[PDB]
């Protein structure tokens, strides 16, 4: 696992800077902050404030989020430096205090690179509560490439990408931070993620990774944004919240909390909206960036994937 001194940014500061928000407070000087990462082709805001914006209000946390642009659309390694800029911030700007995140789809594949590549944020980053992370990308994107439909971060999460390559060889399949992985069988996005095992996409070794079913049984049936929306997911993301070992515990959930319908504690207009999650998504992704090769990595990242291809042509250290 990489150590040593944090690769630099791409990206001027300020321009990090101006992808991060706090709900009524400044990252600067915000308490009990939670980190919220977007999925590809949302704001912060379109992925969370029908869930969990209002819902880690309510746990007594200070919602802050990043939105790197265009919707997340961009090289999932420049979106990483949104990230690291806004931990970097927040554990300062709430005292030099670690911080919990959360994130949702591309996010929790942010998270985990970050995490991997950035050794300064290990230390700032309390526990990481990842619902459908695909840190193995996904099967499901196939038609996409060879369409070459396809934005940079849908290139990078497509199941044998250079990126998804060099997270695995660089030994960021394990959890870093205390990891609470929560997923479908039934995820109609990301894929595979059926045999509740390390061969599917959302799995870390060491991480307290939750497959649906496995809790709830073969019946049960949540899709990718109910896996962030659902009542089922509540329960066990405020386990892993309040945690003291930083995972989500077993003794916190169970079978009466497999309701695959919106939390209980969100409005009509919420739980309207959350059903309705990957239309703005699905709209950005039709409407934005398109290219014909994987974005290339940066140096810090080649020697992990060394031989795959990407814009340029094949990767050399
Ligand atoms: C999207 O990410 C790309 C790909 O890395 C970024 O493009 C680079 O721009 C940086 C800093 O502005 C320069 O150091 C590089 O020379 C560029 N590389 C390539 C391949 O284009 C881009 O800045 C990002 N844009 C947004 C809106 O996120
Ligand atoms: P996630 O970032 C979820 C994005 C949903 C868009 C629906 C069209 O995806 C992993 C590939």
């Amino acid at each position: 696992l990489p150590s040593g001194s944090d690769p630099a940014f791409s990206q001027p500061k300020s321009v990090l800077d101006a992808g991060l928000t706090c709900q009524g407070a400044s990252p600067s000087s915000v308490s009990k902050p939670i980190l919220l990462v977007p999925g590809t082709g949302t704001t912060g805001p379109q992925s969370f404030d029908s869930n969990w914006i209002p819902l880690s209000t309510q746990l007594g946390y200070t919602p802050c989020w990043i939105s790197p642009p265009p919707f997340m659309l961009n090289d999932t390694q420049v979106n990483t430096e949104y990230m690291v800029n806004a931990i970097t911030a927040l554990y300062a700007g709430s005292g030099n205090n670690k911080l919990p995140v959360l994130t949702w789809s591309q996010g929790g594949l942010v998270a985990q690179w970050g995490l991997t590549f950035f050794p300064s944020i290990r230390s700032k980053v309390d526990r990481l509560m990842a619902f459908a992370p695909d840190y193995k990308g996904t099967v499901l994107a196939g038609p996409l490439d060879a369409l070459a439909v396809s934005a940079p971060s849908v290139w990078q999460q497509t199941t044998g990408s250079a990126l998804t390559t060099a997270l695995r060889n660089a030994g960021g399949l394990t959890q870093i931070v205390p990891t609470t992985n929560l997923y479908s069988a039934t995820d109609e996005i990301v894929q595979p993620q059926v045999s509740n095992s390390p061969l599917d996409s959302s799995y870390l070794f060491n991480g307290k990774n939750v497959q649906a079913q496995a809790v709830c049984g073969p019946l049960f049936v949540i899709d990718h944004a109910g896996s962030l929306t659902s009542q089922f997911s509540y329960v066990v993301g405020r386990s892993a919240l309040r945690s003291t070992t930083g995972q989500a515990r077993s003794a916190d959930y169970g079978i009466t909390d497999c309701n695959p319908l919106p939390a209980n504690d969100l409005t009509p207009e919420q739980k309207v909206a959350a059903a309705a999650l990957l239309a703005p998504a699905a709209a950005a992704i039709v409407a934005g960036p398109k290219q014909n090769c994987e974005p290339d990595l940066m140096p810090y990242a080649r020697p992990f994937a060394v031989g795959k291809r990407t814009c340029s042509g094949i990767v050399t250290p």
